[PDB]
DNA sequence: GCGATCAGCCC
DNA sequence: CGGGCTGATCGCA
């Protein structure tokens, strides 16, 4: 049975009342600049809805957009937000996003569409946007009759669906998780988003320019070596040149033919030249094809910026993810990948590059949640913590700890939060299992806590059918009840980990909320641009660093307060990559 | 074209 | 052993 509703070809204030449900629909996937293709609207009068042109070039209409009082429900109202803020029209009193309801209450879902968020309370009386747009090549906006469906369809379910979410948010705890961390963030991040970062172009084209050079020469060495040329970038004809022409040892294989993965390239490396520059080529390979290339093709030509996308509510732990371009994983590392960095600007004139980031924030939040004695008192002292774990492990003193020792200690700590398993550590430490076994077993003997609060959240975990964070975060964990070894020690590693690495994405969220607050109060120009994890990256006039080097690190630190303190470092320059 | 496979970058 | 995104190649269409 169709829906009713009024196209309208004019906007009356019938369609201005103080709340209602909104659909401001954009279809292009990165909404950066995009078009709005539509605009539904659900109140108590009725359903409405409005051609783009019509809407936001009506005076009442943008006003309306715009007063906190008037209040919105929707479905990702970063995106709205944003293609908004694109046209110059400010959106507020958003008070709920069934996205971010959605997210809160099952992250596994997966749910990215209006239909699939009300299929969770078996409402089905709205199509899934891909049935209605398509998909790939075939994508495209629908006639008009079928979008204005559509999009009342839309607006319609988030009418219907707000309380019954929202109800449940409360059964679980999590309706201030919704209401005062994510839907505040998300206008956090629709304004870093917009904003974008500076790039300096004509930098990554001269570094494209040398990595060319330096891959052709990488690139005929290699088929000196090899007797031949071949495609370098396909593992199917490098396998056959390495493990057949040259008959180097298979020390490991993949499920469709040989592994040829840099850790197991290393380990051949003693037996043919070919494979350090193989290694080589690789490496100079993903910083041309991915890092300079694919940050060109994104980067906006008219102001040299470019504007990611921070996906909040796609994660299984509660992170944010970024897109077109990632910038959440831009080379640090090696020394060559880190130069990228001096291509990511401050956006103006004097003004600089300020970097804070939380000091080993999972680690302290294990010490807190599991309330392990030694692991507290060794963050009060603020000690090295993988010196110190070494210590205790391998039974020394500190001057008695050598660096491979701090470097096993290190993988061990790492073992201990991604949820310990000795086949794991062992692949890792290129090492056995019986050893890795003996490095766990040891670990736990030090911190008692933590080995019983992996014992006590594995079996919460089976008991509720859920882990949950500091926040109230939640993650359901069905599999750790199967009777397949593989199968319920994932789910069991993902209830020891989920609570930390979650715990800290609610940390650094409310670190943001709290930071953009003292930064309005202080009238500072300075902003945040990126988000990375346990990161903050923010640009500011020169003249505000003194400020934000108390200011930041102190908001950071403060956002919570755990057992062991919250430490912050910071660094500022002219560059990305300076700000270290 | 589309998508599984393999690779490698980040925290 | 935890959580992500993107680019290359290549079988399949
Ligand atoms: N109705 C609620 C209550 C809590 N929370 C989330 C966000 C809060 O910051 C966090 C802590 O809540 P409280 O301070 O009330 O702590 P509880 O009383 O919930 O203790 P516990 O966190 O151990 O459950 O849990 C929420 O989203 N909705
Ligand atoms: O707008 C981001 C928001 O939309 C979803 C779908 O509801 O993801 C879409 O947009 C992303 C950014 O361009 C794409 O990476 C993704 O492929 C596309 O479906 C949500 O997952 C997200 O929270
Ligand atoms: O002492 C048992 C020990 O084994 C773990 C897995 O390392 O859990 C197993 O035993 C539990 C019963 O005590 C089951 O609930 C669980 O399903 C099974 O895998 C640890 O959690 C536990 O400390
Ligand atoms: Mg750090």
């Amino acid at each position: 049975k169709k829906m009713a509703f009024t196209l309208a070809d004019r906007v009356t204030e019938e369609m201005l009342a103080d709340k209602a449900a909104l659909v401001v629909e954009v279809v292009e996937e990165n909404y950066h600049d995009a078009p709005i293709v539509g605009i539904a609207v659900v109140n108590e009068h009725g359903r409405f809805f409005l051609r783009p042109e019509t809407a936001l070039a009506d005076p009442q209409f943008v006003a309306w957009l715009g007063d906190e009082t008037k209040k919105k429900s929707m479905f990702d109202s970063k995106r709205a937000a944003v293609a908004l803020k694109w046209k110059g029209i400010e959106l507020c009193g958003v008070s709920f996003d069934l996205l971010l309801a959605a997210y809160l209450l099952d992250p596994a879902q997966g749910v990215d569409d209006v239909a699939a968020a009300a299929k969770m309370k078996q409402y089905e009386a709205v199509r899934p946007d891909e049935a209605v747009y398509g998909k790939g090549a075939k994508r495209a906006v629908p006639d008009e009759p079928v979008l204005a469906e559509h999009l009342v369809r839309k607006a319609a379910a988030i009418w219907e669906l707000e309380r019954p979410f929202l109800d449940e948010l409360r059964r679980n705890e999590q309706d201030r998780l919704l209401v005062e961390l994510e839907q505040p963030l998300s206008s956090i991040l629709a304004e870093m988003e917009f904003a974008g970062v500076k790039v300096d172009t004509k930098r990554l084209e001269q570094m494209g320019k040398e990595l060319a050079e330096q891959l052709g020469t990488v690139e005929q060495r290699i088929y000196e070596l090899a007797g031949q040329e071949f495609n370098i970038n396909s593992p199917k004809q490098l396998g056959v040149i390495l493990f057949e022409k040259l008959q180097l040892p298979v020390l490991k294989k993949t499920k469709t033919g040989y592994s040829t993965s840099a850790d197991v390239l290393e380990k051949l490396a003693p037996y043919h030249e070919i494979v350090e520059n193989i290694l080589h080529y690789r490496q100079l390979g993903k910083l041309q094809s991915t890092y300079i290339e694919g940050l060109l093709k994104v980067v906006r030509p008219d102001t040299k910026k470019v504007h990611t996308i921070f996906n909040q509510a796609l994660t299984q732990t509660g992170r944010l993810s970024s897109t077109e371009p990632n910038l959440q994983n831009i080379p640090i590392r090696l020394e060559e990948g880190r130069k990228i960095r001096q291509a990511f600007v401050p956006s103006e004139s004097d003004w600089l590059i300020f970097a804070a980031d939380y000091s080993q924030i999972e680690l302290r939040v294990l010490a807190h949640i599991a309330e392990d004695d030694n692991l507290m008192e060794a963050f009060r002292r603020d000690l090295d913590i993988h010196t110190k774990t070494a210590m205790d492990i391998f039974q020394v003193s500190e001057d008695e700890v050598t660096p491979n020792m701090r470097r096993q200690a290190k993988a061990v700590n790492f073992g201990i939060v991604y949820g310990i398993s000795d086949y794991g550590l062992a692949q890792n430490l290129n090492i056995s299992r019986k050893e890795a076994a003996e490095f766990i077993e040891r670990y736990f003997e030090s911190f008692p806590g933590v080995k019983r609060y992996m014992e006590n959240i594995v079996q919460e975990a089976k008991q509720k059918g859920y882990v949950t964070t500091l926040l109230h975060r939640r993650r359901y964990l069905p599999d750790i009840t199967s009777r397949n070894f593989n199968v319920r020690s994932f789910a069991e590693r993902m209830a020891m980990n989920t609570p930390i690495q979650g715990s800290a994405a609610d940390i650094i969220k409310k670190a943001m909320i709290d930071l953009n607050a003292r930064l309005k109060e202080e009238r500072l120009q300075a902003h945040l641009l990126l988000q990375v994890h346990d990161e903050l990256i923010l640009e500011a006039p020169k003249e505000e660093m003194e400020r934000l080097c108390r200011l930041v690190p102190e908001v950071m630190e403060q956002a919570v307060t755990l057992r062991v303190p919250l430490k912050v470092d910071y660094h500022y320059g002219s560059t990305w990559y300076d700000a270290k």
